[PDB]
């Protein structure tokens, strides 16, 4: 079953990330995924849990690379799933690989130091 609160993460495209990931002023963390790809599948509900939870500290968006292959190399992110932390519209950390619950709040927490 699925719902439209079941998420609290954001979608970009290459005519749409400027306006919302450059855009932020705030910590932004950008997936970089696709649905064909075993460990994006397994990374995506742990960055879900990840935006639902950590939405006061950071802002959590999608780039899917089976449809926006331009942004995926614009980046060099294209070794997928990769996640990058922008603060301020400027990237500040990348990750690449899958990642569980606390693997992910330890480098969130590096940015949110109440948890993990």
């Amino acid at each position: 079953m699925t719902d439209s609160e079941k998420s609290a993460t954001i979608k970009v495209t290459d005519a749409s990330f400027a306006t919302d990931v450059l855009s932020s002023n705030k910590p932004v963390l950008v997936d970089f995924w696709a649905t064909w790809c075993g460990p994006c599948k397994m990374v995506a509900p742990v960055l879900e849990e990840i935006a639902t939870e950590r939405a006061t500290d950071l802002t959590v968006a999608k780039l899917d690379v089976d449809t926006n292959p331009e942004t995926a190399r614009n980046f060099q992110v294209v070794s997928i799933p990769t996640l990058i932390l922008f603060k301020d519209g400027q990237p500040v950390k990348r990750i690449v690989g899958a990642k569980g619950k606390a693997a992910l709040l330890r480098e969130l927490s590096d940015v949110v130091p109440n948890l993990n």
